[PDB]
């Protein structure tokens, strides 16, 4: 029965998550940018970084932005598409929510969204969130609309990696 900290240690050693300078603090109560999560997903599923392509219009989404290869890589993979197709905003500094994370992971694992699912998640996300709860990636008592904590993301990422194999 591994702890969240032991799961983090494992994922860090595998380069999927990172820690923080000068400390052993994995900061498991803190949250994570959608940019950082994109990089998590790339490391977790072994995707190819995509350089010199920019599919979004956010301020400072350009070549000087370290996250673009990652965000592009998950966009090409179909795991993420940003918050508005018309204006092409990804929101890379915005924090990843439990239901957003649920979408990326169910899709990556090729699990089926639950049609007509009922739960506290935003309408677009109810099927993904329910599917993630069922697979054990988050607890049914998690707030789907909340920023996901690192801990929650470690546990989701660890479970996902195990299913993946
Ligand atoms: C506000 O609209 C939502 O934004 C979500 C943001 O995060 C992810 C995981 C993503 O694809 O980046 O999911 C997005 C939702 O699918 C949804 N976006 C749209 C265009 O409907």
């Amino acid at each position: 029965a591994k702890t969240t900290q032991e799961k983090f240690d494992a994922l860090k050693e595998a380069g999927v998550f990172s820690g923080y300078p000068g400390t052993t603090d994995a900061k498991l109560g803190q949250d994570m940018t959608r940019a950082e999560f994109a990089k998590v997903l790339v490391k977790l599923f072994g995707l190819k970084e995509i350089h010199g392509q920019y599919s979004y219009k956010d301020k400072n989404y350009d070549a000087k932005n370290w996250a673009a290869p990652f965000i592009e890589a998950v966009t090409a993979e179909g795991l993420m598409q940003g918050k508005d197709l018309t204006k092409k905003i990804f929101d890379f500094n915005g924090k990843i929510t439990v239901e957003e994370a649920s979408k990326t992971l169910v899709t990556a694992l090729k699990l089926e969204p639950v049609k007509d699912a009922q739960n506290k998640a935003t309408d677009w996300a109810k099927g993904y969130f329910e599917a993630a709860v069922n697979a054990g990636l988050f607890s049914k008592d998690a707030n789907p609309k909340a920023n996901a904590t690192r801990a929650q993301l470690v546990e989701a990422a660890f479970a996902a990696d195990e299913m993946s194999k």
